[PDB]
Formats: structure tokens, sequence, C-alpha cells
């Protein structure tokens, strides 16, 4: 598990890193897209669509709208296959 959880977390960590132009180090489970990563309302939408496609999942808006830190999206990704 953990080994796979770390693998998954990294997966997502890298996607966020290249996308927002921030170092992986700053992309921690608890860091925040807006507050700490300089992202914006649409930045996150681009990110959600990318992750949705990559993993073949559909994150309901009721869930998406609650994403603040990267740990949030990691969990929502499991909550869908």
């Amino acid at each position: 598990a953990m080994g796979y959880l770390m693998a998954l977390f990294e997966d997502i960590q890298a996607v966020i890193a290249e996308q927002l132009n921030v170092d992986a180090a700053q992309v921690t489970p608890e860091a925040e897209f807006v507050k700490d990563l300089g992202a914006d309302s649409l930045d996150v939408v681009e990110l959600i669509m990318a992750l949705e496609e990559k993993f073949g999942i559909e994150i309901p808006d009721e869930q998406a709208e609650k994403i603040v830190n990267v740990g949030d999206v990691v969990k929502y990704i499991e909550d869908n296959k």
C-alpha cells in the first residue's frame, strides 16, 4: 500500500509541479494550490481536468469545489477507482 500510495502521490505531485511551474519540494500533501502554490480559480480547473483524463475518472463538482491542498486531490482520486 504505502509504496503504492507514495507512487500515486508522486504521480500527482509531478503533474502539479510542471503545470504551476513550482518545485516538487513545494508540492507537499498539505500545501495549497492558491495560497502556497500561486495557482488560481482556473489553474485548478485545468489541473482537475488533466487528472480526470489521465486516470480515467470523473470527480463530481461537489467534490472538486472542496479541493484546497494537494492532499485533497490525492484522496478524491481514490474516491474514484
